[PDB]
């Protein structure tokens, strides 16, 4: 069946994404038994975003530090191999 390794892990799609990647993600999320936030809340344990690093990241960072910042990949490699990735191989930071 399915496999479910975002079990109790919250997601937030940050990005404008590409309409049908958006779908993918929930798709993906969804599918792994993620839970999927409609807004930036302290549920949220990772951010994925196909954009770049965004001020609001910091402001939300610093009110709920552990927070993730991946880029879709994850989630589609993740599903990719059946395993959950480390989302730092993926990961979002300002360049700087």
């Amino acid at each position: 069946e399915l496999p479910d390794f975002f079990q109790g892990k919250h997601f937030f799609l940050y990005g404008e994404f590409p309409g049908d990647e958006r779908r993918k993600l929930i798709r993906y999320v969804t599918a792994f038994n993620g839970e999927l936030e409609d807004y930036m809340s302290d549920r949220v344990q990772f951010v994925i975003t196909a954009q770049e690093w965004d001020p609001s990241f910091e402001e939300a960072l610093m009110d709920n530090p552990s927070l993730a910042f991946v880029r879709p990949r994850w989630i589609y490699s993740c599903n990719e191999k059946q395993k959950l990735l480390p989302h730092q191989l993926y990961g979002v930071v300002p360049q700087a």
